[PDB]
């Protein structure tokens, strides 16, 4: 077998980014500030991080096992608990003492034969009193919310009808629907997708199978009152390539940003409409809705060339580390057009961007704020003298969190310091009665001082301000998505507005 | 009440002090070098971590809660698991989520009555397969070797008795018998010593009530084939002091070290002798045995002044920080003798010295080899200047050790580094026909430039090479004592030579 090294080496491992690998608990977490009193509920996030050494060198920060940290909070006081899924690859190569799973999707590089592939590291979300830790290119993994015990893969109670389910499922506020999808639906290289939605009591609902114009990318999708919209990343999939130890995600020059828009209800597959954006990377979805005239605005990070540079195009073609900057875009779709092409996006701030969230309240509808990871180059921002040699690689790097008021235009922005980086932001909202975006937002820091991880508390009364700052004694690896609980919502969720 | 801080404060949780206070597992721990294949077993360890902010203002280290961890080794492969001990004291303010227990050995000084005032955070030990968590002021807690579970308070199946039990119990490579004594036996600011035994199956042997001639800390004992000796530390009790808020301990620079002596078997109380060694601290014993003329040769660590600075004399006379130094002394005593006065010891090697081990399957018999922590102030062996901002205080410093072998006086130092201090070694024979001190040394390391702990494994015949160093991505905070229970013993303790 290929050597299994003993620690770990390489750029995406170094600094910050070396991985802990520590799972349990630490209680009464140190605070400075106070932490509001009337916040209760549980901030789950999920972070890669490698359990064991790879032997592929540079591994991507996407293939890392998934470890969930759950930040549980009551009365002022909160605990950390902290546990790595029970995947099969974290299970058989904890048996194995060694590194078995190869290639990121590229299970021709693998030194045993795996039934699941997941890492379980994408996201983590509350649904009919479980955990379900995703990963896209599988089913999610189902866990205890309390314990963070893994129970195993998880098929709806035999209901799931594809092989994949998407890391970005949305939550409908008035129905209480879980609408979901999975690309790659029949397995490596497929052009099926699977759209298919949950009601409350668990029953599937929707099940529709469609077909994608190439096998690229949907890591995100959206969903208004009438329609579900999924927007296609130009990284394409060969499985030939594969098969040769290659990459499962090449970028194509030559290609649109598909979008497609599908009937939310009682559709069959014929009925997408696959409209053609201009070239162009899809980023993370804050929203969509349906405006007066039934017109899709469709507001999502999008870039106008390859996030993901170290999957490149067929000649090795692409942007380096630093270059690619996205920026917070709305796209006007409307599924009685025939006309395929669609004009540039308006854009609603500045902002190199990424990570946005909303009052989820309001998902699938209107909505006025969002919140938002900022990566600001102006000078002093960040001491990236400081920070880089410190930082390891194969992450991105946000500044800030910036929150917009759609109605107003105003814009505050939360600089955590010059030695300091953020993650994914939560919102909470201040009460069953508060206003659409009025409470707490949650925010995991990388403090490159202290080599510590910190949780913030700030008010969106003034988001500038920390009410609070959780101090770690430990890092947390820059991690993916993480999701609120509120303790007054009996099924996990926020009640609409 | 008292108010509650949040957060830790002052010096003696400030940089690598700074408690983590995490438990749970981190598995396959990052090794630079390798661990020898053979190795097999578990190295277990105790630090003092407060597990939450005192409301007494620099609170010694000393008075930290018990946090045990174990490296189990097997295959040249390493895991950790972390666990505080659940005493009375660390589940009632867990409960509370606040500290309740007050100053040092001092009830008055307590929020609510406590039962036992253990923070089982000095010695940690293997007993008929159980692990017993040690603190000299309560009895035992037992504990589960594989999942660090506590049992609870144990009392030897109702045989315990004493109140209090030693941190350093002595085992008997010959009889199995575990030698043991409490000091205060009776109570606060008791003469009360009790001495008493286990044999191998369990049962109570000795007991033996005796008078010390002041209330004076007994915190080391020594045991011989035919003999038990007792040093006294010139720190002495008054429980009217303690009832006014004042501290449990206050040196007496107007006595001697009083060494008693009792015969090992079949005693009374009576038959103690109360040497008298010149004025001193009396640190770790090292080992006792009896020579060729009966006469008990006494090895230990002794220091001529007051090494706990922070408990002065009765007017606030001591030494300062970092002042004191303490040698390998070796002390000259004969029961027969009438003579209660000792001669000023003999020492050993020059070096400041402390946590004297050897080869447990001589203990109590004449040995040959010492390993044992060395503080060298030698120009350039630390980088002060680097390590002392980043330390934190209440901890003593040790930055390397040093193996002495006595037949030929040979002195070999293993120095972990100018960034780098160590805690107390353990010594582990390399099989069961292996000679006296020959085999593998491990030992803690902070390293002050990562801030985190290493734990490194050295070979007897090289004792300047580490073989292999295991890198821990978390700070183990500096702790007290440890133990190696070897897998190929069947009662955890090694066969006598
Ligand atoms: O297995 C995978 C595949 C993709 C991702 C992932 F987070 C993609 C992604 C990351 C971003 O920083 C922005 C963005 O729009 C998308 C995670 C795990
Ligand atoms: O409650 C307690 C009381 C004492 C100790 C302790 F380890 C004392 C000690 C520490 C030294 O550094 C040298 C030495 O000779 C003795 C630990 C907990
Ligand atoms: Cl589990
Ligand atoms: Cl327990
Ligand atoms: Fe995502
Ligand atoms: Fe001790």
């Amino acid at each position: 077998l290929p050597p299994a090294p003993r620690y770990f080496q390489g750029e995406n491992t170094a600094g910050f980014m070396r991985p802990v690998r520590f799972e349990g608990d630490i209680t009464n977490l140190e605070v400075v500030g106070e932490i509001p009193k009337s916040i209760e509920g549980t901030f789950y996030r999920v972070m890669p991080e490698p359990h064991l050494p790879s032997f592929i060198p540079n591994d991507p920060w996407f293939n890392g096992d998934g470890n969930i940290s759950g930040f549980y909070f009551k009365d002022g006081h909160v605990d950390l608990k902290q546990r790595y899924v029970r995947t099969e690859k974290f299970v058989r190569e904890a048996e194995a003492r060694r590194s078995l799973l190869g290639k990121y999707r590229n299970r021709y590089t693998d030194l045993v034969e795996f039934k699941i592939r997941s890492t379980a590291n994408t996201n983590i979300v509350y649904w009919r009193g479980q955990l379900l830790a995703l990963k896209e290119d599988s089913p999610p993994y189902a866990m205890d919310p309390e314990t963070l015990e893994t129970f195993g893969v998880y098929d709806f109670d035999g209901q799931l009808p594809s092989l994949t389910f998407t890391a970005h499922p949305k939550f409908d506020p008035v129905t209480r629907e879980m609408v979901c999808f999975g690309y790659e639906a029949k397995g490596d290289g497929t052009r099926d997708i699977c759209y298919y939605s949950f009601g409350p009591d668990g029953k599937i609902a929707e099940t529709v199978w469609l077909v994608s114009p190439v096998c690229g990318m949907i890591h995100d999708f959206a969903v208004t009152e009438n329609f579900v919209i999924f927007p296609i990343i130009p990284l394409v999939c060969d499985v030939e390539r594969m098969k040769q130890g290659g990459d499962h995600w090449q970028w194509d020059y030559s290609i649109p940003m598909y979008i497609g828009v599908l009937p939310r209800r009682g559709a069959q597959g014929s009925d997408v409409k696959w409209f053609e954006a201009p070239h162009g990377f899809a980023g993370h979805v804050a929203n969509a809705f349906e405006d007066d005239k039934g017109h899709i605005q469709l507001q999502m990070a999008y870039a106008k060339d390859n996030v993901f540079f170290w999957w490149p195009d067929a000649n090795g073609k692409g942007p380096r580390p630093g270059e690619v900057e996205a920026h917070f875009a709305n796209f006007v779709l409307d599924y009685q057009s025939d006309k395929l092409p669609l004009a540039e996006p308006t854009y609603l701030v500045d902002d190199d961007m990424e990570f946005p969230r909303i009052d989820d309240r309001v998902a699938t509808r209107k909505h006025k704020h969002t919140f938002f990871c900022i990566f600001d180059r102006k000078p002093g921002v960040t001491d990236f003298e400081f920070v880089m040699p410190r930082a390891g690689g194969g992450a991105p790097m946000s500044n800030g969190l910036a929150h917009l008021n759609h109605e107003t235009g105003d814009i505050q922005r939360y600089l955590p310091g010059p030695r300091k980086l953020t993650g994914e932001c939560i919102f909470i909202p201040r009460n069953s009665e508060a206003a659409e975006g009025d409470g707490y937002v949650m925010v995991l820091l990388a403090n490159y001082e202290d080599m510590c991880s910190e949780l913030a508390v700030l008010d969106t009364k003034d988001l500038t301000n920390e009410v609070a700052l959780i101090k770690l004694p430990v890092r947390l690896r820059p991690g993916l998505h993480g999701n609120w609980v509120d303790k007054s919502d009996v099924d996990g969720h926020p009640a609409p507005l």
